[PDB]
C-alpha cells in the first residue's frame, strides 16, 4: 500500500532515515547498532588520514579512528545484507582527502560504500568551513573528482543568503559526480554559556562550537530546499532539527532524498528510528500518499 | 542597593532594556507605548527616504520556538521618524536611539544630513542598519565588505556624530575579524548591535504543505529562541575583537536569565523584539525583575561587576 522505500544511488533504501555524520557512528559497537537498527542506512565518523553538551534545544559540539578503521570497517565488517554504507571523510587539505579517496576506491567498487565528502565541519582549528571559500570548494571538488573514479555526495554548511545559494549550487554543479547535496551541518561557531558557573560550556575554542537540533530547523529546511531548486540533476539529503516524522516529512517536502539524524539520535538512541518510520507512515496515511515521491520537493507557495 | 543603570554615550539608562528594531516601533502609539513602558530606551523602526507600504501579507509567522518574518522594509518614512525624533519623544523619560536603512550608501548619506541637527539639539542617536536579510535582490550589506566599509566610509563623511551598526549574524572567526578589521577603522561606531535575524530559513505548514509566509518563496529571517546561542557568540565574538565600542546584545531575550548571559558576554544595552512582540511593552517590568533576581542570588550590586566576565572552562 504505502512505503517509505528511496531508490537511489542505485540501491533501494528501505527508508530514508540515517544517522547524521559523527552521531553514533564512532566505535564498533555504535555501528553494530546502527546496522542493526531498521534505519534505512548508516554513515560513519568523519574520518581523518591517522566537546558535547545537551542544551535545552538541540546541542552544541566541538569534538576519529583514522581513515584505516572506517575503510577495514568497510571492506570486511560492515554487513551490506542489512542496509547500505556511508563513509564521511574530512581530510585537512584537498589532497590529504584525494589520497583518502584513491585508497578508498576499490573499496566502494566492491562492496559498494558510498562517500559524503565533509566540507563543513565548524571546529578545525584555524581553518572555516570549507565551503564557506568559494575558492576552496571548487579546488576540492576538481581534486576528488580526479582522484575518484565513483559518485560521491559533499556535506554542506549552512548559507543564509541567496547570493551564496547561487553561488554554491552554481560550482556544485560543474561536477557531475557530485551526485548528493547533505543540507546541513552544523550551524557553526554558536556559544552557550552557563548562568550559575558564569562560564562557557564547551571547552575549546573559547566556548564557541557547532549547533545542532531544533535551533537549525528552519535553516536546515531553507538549505534543502534552496539546493533542490538549484539543482534539479542531484540528489538533497536533509539534516537538521529532526525529531518527529513530520519533521521528516517538511524536509521531504522541502526536496529531501534521505532525512539524517543527529542531536535526537544522541538522546534517544537507535530505537528511534522506529518511531519515526510510524511517524512518517502515520503522516502519509492521513494525507493519502503512497510514496515519497509523490511530494518530495512538492512544497507549495502561500 | 542592586542597579540596572547602565552609563553609556553621555546617557544614564535606566536599565539596559529596549526594543529591538521593527519591533513595537512603527506607529507614534507604538513608540509612545515604548516611551510609557519601563524600558531603558526605545528605537525606531528601520526607515527608508520615503514611505513603504512593505511585502505582502502574511509576512510574519509565530513558530514554536521564536518567529520568521519578510516584512520587507514597511515603514512610515524617514520625515516621520524624524519629526517623531525632533517634536513628539520625550526625552526626560528615556534616551532615543534611531534606525536607518536606506537602499544605497548615497540614500543612507542623505538622511543623515538632515538627522545631524536633530542629533545634535535632542540627542537622538543613530543605529545604521547593514543587516536586512529580506531586501529584494540585495544580499545583508555587512555580508559584503567592500560595501559594508563603503557604507561606513559614506556615512562618516556625511555624519559629523558617533553611530552604532546592526549586524547580521557570522558563523566563523574568519569572518569575526573581517567585520572586526573594518569596524574598528571607523572611530564614529561607537557601538554594535549584535545580531539581526538569521537570515532566509523556511518554515512549511504539515497540513497545508505550504510555507507560511508569502514573499520570496516563503524565506525570512529568524528570531526568538532558534538564535540564541548565535546571538551570544556575536555580543562575545566582537565584544573581544572590538574593545573601543560597545556592543549592544540582540536576540533571543525571552527571560532575565537570558539577558544576563547576553551582558555577561559583554553586551551593554539588551535588546527585544520576537519577545515583546508577543508579550507587549509590559515585558521589560518582567526581564528588569528576572535580572535583578539573578544578581541578587550572585551578589551583584551592579551590572559592570559581570558585564564581559564570561569564563572559560
Ligand atoms: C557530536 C556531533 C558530532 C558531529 N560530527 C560530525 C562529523 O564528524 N561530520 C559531519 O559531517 N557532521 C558532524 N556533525 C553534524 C551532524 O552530522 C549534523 O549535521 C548536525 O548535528 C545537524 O543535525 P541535527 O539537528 O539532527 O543534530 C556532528 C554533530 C554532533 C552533534
Ligand atoms: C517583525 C520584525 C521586524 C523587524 N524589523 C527590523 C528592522 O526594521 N530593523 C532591524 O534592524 N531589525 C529588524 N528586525 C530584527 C530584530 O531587530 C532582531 O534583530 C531580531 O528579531 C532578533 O531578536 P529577537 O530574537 O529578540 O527577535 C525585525 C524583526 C522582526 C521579528
Ligand atoms: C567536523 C569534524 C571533521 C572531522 C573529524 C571531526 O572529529 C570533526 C565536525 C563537523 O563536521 N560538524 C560538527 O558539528 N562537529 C565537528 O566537529
Ligand atoms: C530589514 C529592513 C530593511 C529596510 C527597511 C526596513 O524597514 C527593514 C529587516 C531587518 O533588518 N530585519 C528583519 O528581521 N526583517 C526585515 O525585514
Amino acid at each position: 500500500s504505502m512505503s517509505l522505500q528511496v531508490g537511489i544511488l542505485g540501491n533501494t533504501f528501505a527508508n530514508p532515515f540515517m544517522n547524521a555524520a559523527g552521531v553514533m557512528c564512532s566505535t564498533e559497537e555504535e555501528l553494530a547498532a546502527m546496522t542493526e537498527s531498521t534505519s534505512g542506512s548508516l554513515i560513519t565518523k568523519s574520518c581523518t588520514p591517522a566537546r558535547y553538551y545537551t542544551l535545552p534545544l538541540g546541542s552544541i559540539n566541538s569534538m576519529n579512528k583514522g581513515f584505516d578503521f572506517y575503510l577495514a570497517y568497510s571492506a570486511r565488517h560492515h554487513d551490506y545484507s542489512r542496509k547500505p554504507l556511508f563513509i564521511s571523510i574530512s581530510g585537512f587539505s584537498a589532497e590529504e582527502n584525494a589520497e583518502m579517496c584513491k585508497r578508498l576506491a576499490p573499496v566502494a567498487a566492491e562492496k559498494g560504500v558510498i562517500l559524503e565528502l565533509n566540507l563543513s565541519c565548524p571546529n578545525v582549528p584555524g581553518k572555516p568551513q570549507v565551503a564557506y571559500d568559494f575558492d576552496a570548494m571548487r579546488r576540492y571538488l576538481a581534486a576528488i573528482s580526479e582522484a575518484y573514479p565513483h559518485p560521491f555526495g559533499v556535506k554542506m554548511p549552512p548559507y543564509f543568503d541567496f547570493a551564496h545559494f547561487d553561488a554554491a549550487a552554481e560550482i556544485l554543479n560543474q561536477f557531475p559526480k557530485v551526485q548528493f547535496i547533505t543540507c546541513i551541518n552544523s550551524i557553526g561557531n554558536g556559544l552557550v554559556i552557563d548562568v550559575e558557573t558564569e562560564s562557557v560550556v564547551i571547552k575549546p575554542k573559547q566556548g564557541f562550537g557547532g549547533l545542532g537540533g531544533r535551533y537549525v530547523f528552519p535553516t536546515a529546511l531553507a538549505n534543502v530546499n534552496a539546493f533542490y531548486r538549484r539543482c534539479p540533476g542531484k540528489l538533497i539529503f536533509g539534516c537538521g532539527g529532526v525529531y518527529t516524522g513530520e519533521d521528516a516529512f517538511l524536509h521531504v517536502l522541502a526536496g529531501a532524498s534521505m532525512v539524517q539524524v543527529g542531536t535526537a539520535l544522541h538522546e534517544e538512541g537507535a530505537a528511534i528510528f522506529e518511531r519515526l518510520t510510524a511517524e512518517l507512515l502515520d503522516v502519509m496515511a492521513k494525507k493519502g500518499y503512497k510514496a515519497l515521491d509523490e511530494f518530495r520537493g512538492k512544497v507549495k507557495a502561500m
